[PDB]
């Protein structure tokens, strides 16, 4: 079963990437070579992550994602018992050491605002923080606070949209949007 | 066909800098072998943009230069998707998101004004900012403006005259010049 | 005689950092697979130390520990000649450039409060900063005086509860805080 | 001829600087097997050098020192063509873009009073910036304007007395001061 879209995510993506976004699907029994489309949806995910917590100063974020999830767990546990945040129901993204809070990043090939909507709707633990993105060059913050400045997103927008455009190029790009 | 100035870009440039002009050239069928002016003038100008683009604060410039054709337009492309701006006739070198506009950097054997002056009536984007440097420490810059701190400029312009100084003591520089 | 100790401290830090440990206590005389509850109390005292050094700006601290003990006061005594400071009677884990003064840092398994009090009647070098961080996530420092921003400080304390919860998760965490 | 100084030199300095400092004196015709003091001065000499460029912001220094005699005057010439300054009559140690001045660092084993008039009156390259260091933690800069933040230059102090104090512990220092 070799989807192009598989080979397209390993030549698009950084070796390590590709290799944090297995290792995600496995531990959650799901498999690359069949589940392609969400396969790029968490490669992107994971780059957008750390091109995030790479937007801060040093020392700002604690990055959840990336882990395994015993461990990710452990983190915010860690997190929690040394701040005192209130444990959020599902697993955040990353954590803001300045402003002090779970930042929960979203990735949306729609209109942020409903992506956002179902995001709050479903976690609804307050203190986290949403962060939607869009393939667009759209962006969705609590509270309108977007946390970085503005060339860190720019980077980001740009970089989902350059994915967005390979993926047209090859023809991807129709499959993976009707897929979320 | 072996020239004393294939030889000298060599041993004067880095070795991924090489590399990157060498593909440029192959991407618009041109060879360093035979243009081997064009050669020394497009590796310079390509260590020039990276010098430029380090001057930066983190995250600040987008680099164009040094990627082949299609994807610099694809970033290009993306760019002006999530920004905006409006796509350049011309590709250009950099991007700035501090400023929020793309840089067409050149670099001259004669007077930076001339240079400006021929560039800015070709691209005429308006939006686009130039900033041109000389072999001899002279720059020019849209609106006066000059984008990074005097000592990042001062730097690009040390060693354009260093460069010159390595031709000139090899007696590469007449030809150089008079091949502008 | 193998302990689970001994493979979790492998597992659990850096290897640099059980090598650095492994060194101080052949420095000391004490044996890593015998003193495996004081190998792991020196692998954290270790991290926490260089994870405090590089809270600072650069150049901001001197680090005294992770040298052999001839060295350590080698570096001690350039210091004191250098700057004017007392002599400690005992050996600082830093020196901070900016406030001009030796930091003893202390990482325990009880009240913070306590652990201080031992500290400072200890040394009573007087000039010699005392800092303690608890696996609990509280710190302590003379006169109020933090030396670092709330970030750094709390990334240590995260780090110091996610060692507490490996330990716990392999049920040494009993043995490791009735030890000291 | 194999002296002590020659091998406490080359396991007290980073192989980078033993290398640069057998290839300055090559450069003159020095031998380091005979010379051993003199190798053991310029090993000193360039370790100051390049800690004190690292003191800097980022891009603020052009380091001279750890080039050949030709390549040295080549960078000073672009210098002194791009920014204006007056060509030194001796070879500078740094160029600060910042300041727009050049460094000649000097590190004496007596009173840096007499070692920067020594110098001063040598040169009298007026615009030229002289900054000493001694092994016992003075310094003298021109105009009484140290360049640098106090923590990067107490760090180059510590140092050289970490230097003086591994000297004298191997019974070398008496040689070396007597040398001078
Ligand atoms: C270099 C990276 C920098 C950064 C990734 C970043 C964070 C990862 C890796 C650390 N890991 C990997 C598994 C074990 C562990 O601790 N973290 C931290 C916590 C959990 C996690 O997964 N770090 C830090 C260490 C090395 C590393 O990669 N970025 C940002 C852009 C994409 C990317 O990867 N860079 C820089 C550019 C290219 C690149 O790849
Ligand atoms: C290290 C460099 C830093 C910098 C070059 C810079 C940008 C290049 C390389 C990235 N690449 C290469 C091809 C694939 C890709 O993504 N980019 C970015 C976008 C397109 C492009 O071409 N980066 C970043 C990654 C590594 C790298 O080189 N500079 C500045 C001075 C000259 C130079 O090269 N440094 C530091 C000093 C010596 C050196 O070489
Ligand atoms: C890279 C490290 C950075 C840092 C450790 C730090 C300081 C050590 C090592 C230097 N040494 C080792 C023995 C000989 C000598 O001079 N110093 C300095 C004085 C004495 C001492 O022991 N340095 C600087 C040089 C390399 C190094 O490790 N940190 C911080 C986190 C844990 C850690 O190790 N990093 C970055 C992240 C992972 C890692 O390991
Ligand atoms: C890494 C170093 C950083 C720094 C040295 C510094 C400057 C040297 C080397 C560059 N070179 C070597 C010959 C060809 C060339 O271009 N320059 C620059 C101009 C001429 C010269 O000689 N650079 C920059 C490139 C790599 C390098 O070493 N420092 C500071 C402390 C001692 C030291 O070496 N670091 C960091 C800590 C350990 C170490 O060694
Ligand atoms: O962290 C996430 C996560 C997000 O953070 C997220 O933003 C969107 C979606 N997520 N989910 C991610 C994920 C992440 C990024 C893009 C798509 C998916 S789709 C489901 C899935 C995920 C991981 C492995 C796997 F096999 C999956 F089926 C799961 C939800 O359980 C916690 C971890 N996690
Ligand atoms: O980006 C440039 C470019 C510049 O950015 C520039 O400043 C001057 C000149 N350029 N041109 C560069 C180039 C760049 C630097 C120095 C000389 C040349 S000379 C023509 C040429 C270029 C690349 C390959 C090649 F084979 C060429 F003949 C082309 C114009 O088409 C877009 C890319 N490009
Ligand atoms: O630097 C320290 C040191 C501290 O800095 C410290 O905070 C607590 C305790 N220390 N001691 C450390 C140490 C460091 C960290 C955690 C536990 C221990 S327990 C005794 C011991 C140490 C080193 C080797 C050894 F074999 C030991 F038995 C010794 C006191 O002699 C100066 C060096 N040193
Ligand atoms: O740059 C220097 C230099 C200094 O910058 C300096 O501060 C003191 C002394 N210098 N001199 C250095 C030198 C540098 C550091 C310590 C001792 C010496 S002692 C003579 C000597 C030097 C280099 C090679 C050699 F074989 C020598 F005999 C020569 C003066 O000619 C320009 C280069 N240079
Ligand atoms: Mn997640
Ligand atoms: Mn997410
Ligand atoms: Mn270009
Ligand atoms: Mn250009
Ligand atoms: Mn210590
Ligand atoms: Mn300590
Ligand atoms: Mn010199
Ligand atoms: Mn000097």
């Amino acid at each position: 079963r070799g989807s192009h879209m598989e080979d397209f995510v390993r030549q698009c993506f950084n070796p390590m990437i590709v290799e944090l976004a297995e290792k995600a699907m496995k531990e959650y029994g799901e498999d690359p070579k069949i589940e392609t489309n969400k396969f790029a949806a968490i490669c992107t995910h994971l780059e957008v992550c750390f091109m995030y917590s790479d937007g801060g100063s040093k020392h700002r974020f604690e990055i959840i994602e990336g882990r395994d999830r015993i461990m990710a767990w452990t983190v915010v546990n860690s997190i929690c018992n040394t701040t005192g945040v209130e444990k959020p129901k599902f697993l955040p993204d990353l954590y803001d050491y300045k402003e002090n809070r779970f930042i929960d990043i979203g990735v949306t090939r729609r209109e942020v605002h409903i992506y956002y909507l179902e995001k709050a709707n479903k976690i609804k633990s307050e203190k986290t923080h949403i962060h939607i993105f869009s393939f667009t060059g759209e962006e969705m913050a609590t509270k309108a606070d977007y946390t970085l400045d503005e060339e860190s997103r720019a980077r980001i927008k740009t970089r989902l949209f350059t994915i967005r455009q390979e993926m047209a190029s090859r023809s991807l790009w129709d499959s993976f949007r009707q897929s979320e």
